[PDB]
């Protein structure tokens, strides 16, 4: 996250940390056995990390819980990051208590112009490299679809949609990908891609996930 502001412990209770030895990417609960992520994050042997503040420290409210199945959007299109999004089903049920919690799915859509909190343990430098350790808050709009395409003409398919400021400076970064996007309490992104982070006229782009609930739905049930 580039000029955001520190969160504060266990604010966004939702928010998972991807762990291979290390932070690699971001995720949403949406349940006590799943979290939802960006297919571009994928890798085998993950561990999923709740009610994390700080990622180098053991404070008291974690959850270390190893993934049984990743289900990566069967149309995933590593090209193009055209359904960047994942499935992770949690080894054992998460605990669900004030500092641990699962953000529902939405029932439509949202307009451009709607307000959204994004957050991250990622870089946090628009033009260098520094990550934080505590997680990184950030609110900004959804971005009308013309100004999103113009940015990145002939990339942007209908399952993304741009957030951030036209005018550079604040945006969500690397280390932020799989990350939730949420607006009027509904998760509405995932964190996807961008160009480099924070520059003017480049917005972030996140897999628009109100076009896959009837597949989250579906494949939970089923798994
Ligand atoms: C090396 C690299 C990327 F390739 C990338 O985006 C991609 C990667 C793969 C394919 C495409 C594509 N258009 N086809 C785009 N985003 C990055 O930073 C990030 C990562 C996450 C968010 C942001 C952001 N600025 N909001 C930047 C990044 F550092
Ligand atoms: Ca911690
Ligand atoms: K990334």
């Amino acid at each position: 996250i580039v000029g955001g502001y520190t969160c504060g412990a266990n604010t966004v209770p939702y928010q998972v940390s991807l762990n291979s030895g290390y932070h690699f990417c971001g995720g949403s609960l949406i349940n006590s056995q799943w979290v939802v992520s960006a297919a571009h994050c994928y890798k085998s042997g993950i561990q999923v990390r709740l009610g994390e503040d700080n990622i180098n420290v053991v404070e008291g409210n974690e959850q270390f819980i190893s993934a049984s199945k990743s289900i990566v959007h069967p149309s995933y299109n590593s090209n193009t990051l055209n359904n960047d999004i994942m499935l992770i089903k949690l080894k054992s049920a998460a605990s669900l208590n004030s500092r641990v919690a699962s953000i529902s799915l939405p029932t439509s859509c949202a307009s451009a112009g709607t307000q959204c909190l994004i957050s991250g343990w990622g870089n946090t430098k628009s033009s260098g490299t520094s990550y934080p350790d505590v997680l990184k808050c950030l609110k900004a709009p959804i971005l009308s679809d013309s100004s999103c395409k113009s940015a990145y003409p002939g990339q942007i398919t209908s399952n993304m949609f741009c957030a951030g400021y036209l005018e550079g400076g604040k945006d969500s970064c690397q280390g932020d990908s799989g990350g939730p996007v949420v607006c009027s309490g509904k998760l509405q992104g995932i964190v996807s891609w961008g160009s480099g982070c924070a520059q003017k006229n480049k917005p972030g782009v996140y897999t628009k996930v109100c076009n896959y609930v009837s597949w989250i739905k579906q494949t939970i049930a089923s798994n």
